[PDB]
């Protein structure tokens, strides 16, 4: 039956970037990854200072960014060291190995010097994942594998899911978990992260759906929120961060016994 | 019956940018894609100038590049030009709408600003494409979408394949075609780009897997072969895309009558 998050960070098969994960989580109460899907580094940094506190991870798209530069990324280095999170860059890798290896650790992003942990779909094959690996377990990172999406029409489903489990189980070195939008693991090493949450349901006009945490968290048993505009779109973010830690937490605590 | 590429080039239903590609792929006598993986931006240029007479188009990763900047793009497109190629950044969208629109027109590196062509997986279900339009139609730009991979364990089979069809025609639009193992649609209107390619067989060892332009072309019954390291990693690059052209053009001529 179900564990907490602090024996979790405990587990014998389990990486220590999950087991770091599992404990910041359990000390500071949240389970609320914060995307922070925005075009400008002086708002991404203001919004990792401020919220910090209320998140276990912050989520990037560095790709977005109008002014990255890797001073950006030093500074971001230190708010989540100082507040203590993660952060998880939302690359979505999905192209051959001996691509996505350069992706990952080249280019202007080099995002493998800095993000803790990464994202990958299961569509082109495992060498996706070993392609990763060469870069990511030198550096001790993580990765989470997508198997399945928020979003309407998501092919995401059935023996394509089955197929990202299994592709996990085989690459537990460097996978910590999942993308998806329940529990698709039976095992708890693994971390069930969630996008597509919002406290009111319903949905974008590009073809995102919102459920609620307690939905995700109680009823589908995944273990982190990723929320996106349901908190940048607020007036006050730090409020709006601190409802979606509370509704998660409890959600959690209530799934808990 | 199968049409020419010129004639292709006149269909009713034919977009704008696939036009423009089949018309330069006969008048230049190639239907040879140069994937241009190379870390520096002199190397992408010196490539591009050097082997621009025997392309059709120059497929880029600009996440590869070092020394990327929107001057190296503006360079690019001069020798497009000049040598009359497209240019496809293949960025293999994998994310919902609402981002994806972002990461195309956004961020360091302003894609939809250059590139005359992007590819999508189908994945994440339509929205991805819409996203995308958003951005590409009023720049007048194509989509390929990605219908099947080249590497093992590949996922992008069955019906997951016969869902990317669906797709495109569906969003005809903005969607020119597919980058498959081979035709995937019987609409001539689409077009088929096939990685995966060199003259012998083979792979690499993070799960590439190698077929014969031949076998792409006159078996398969896809239109461009795309082609990186069989190029690059030649001594003679322009002898080595010059056999490519040759071996991609004969096959299609075969097929045709
Ligand atoms: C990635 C995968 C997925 O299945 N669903 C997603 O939404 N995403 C990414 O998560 C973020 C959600 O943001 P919001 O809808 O809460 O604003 C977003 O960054 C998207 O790329
Ligand atoms: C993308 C999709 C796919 O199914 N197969 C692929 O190989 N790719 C990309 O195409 C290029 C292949 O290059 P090479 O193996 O001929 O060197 C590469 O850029 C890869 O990202």
């Amino acid at each position: 039956k179900e564990l907490s998050f602090g024996a979790r960070a405990e587990l014998p098969r389990i990486h220590p970037v999950a087991s770091k994960l599992l404990r910041l989580m359990q000390k500071k109460e949240t389970n609320l990854c914060l995307s922070a899907d925005v075009s400008l580094a002086r708002e991404l940094l203001q919004l990792a200072d401020a919220l910090g506190p209320s998140i276990c991870m912050l989520k990037t798209h560095v790709d977005i960014l109008n002014d990255f530069t890797l001073d950006v990324m030093k500074e971001l280095i230190t708010l989540a060291k100082c507040h203590e999170f993660l952060i998880f860059e939302d690359r979505k890798f999905a192209d051959i190995g001996n691509t996505v290896k350069k992706q990952y650790e080249g280019g202007i992003f080099k995002i493998a010097s800095w993000a803790d942990l990464v994202n990958a779909h299961v569509v082109p094959g495992s060498g996706v994942v070993k392609g990763l690996q060469e870069v990511g377990l030198p550096l001790h990172r993580g990765c989470l594998l997508i198997a399945e999406m928020s979003s309407t029409g998501s092919l995401a489903t059935g023996d394509y899911t089955r197929a990202a489990v299994r592709m996990a189980e085989e690459h537990s070195e460097f996978v910590v978990g999942f993308i998806s939008g329940s529990r698709v693991s039976m095992k708890p090493e693994f971390l069930h992260l969630t996008p597509g949450v919002q406290l009111e349901a319903g949905g974008d006009n590009l073809g995102q759906q919102y459920n609620s945490p307690q939905e995700v968290i109680g009823k589908r048993g995944s273990d982190i929120i990723i929320v996106g505009r349901g908190i940048i779109s607020a007036a006050d973010r730090l409020e709006a961060a601190e409802m979606y830690r509370k509704a998660a937490w409890e959600a959690y605590l209530s799934r808990l016994g």
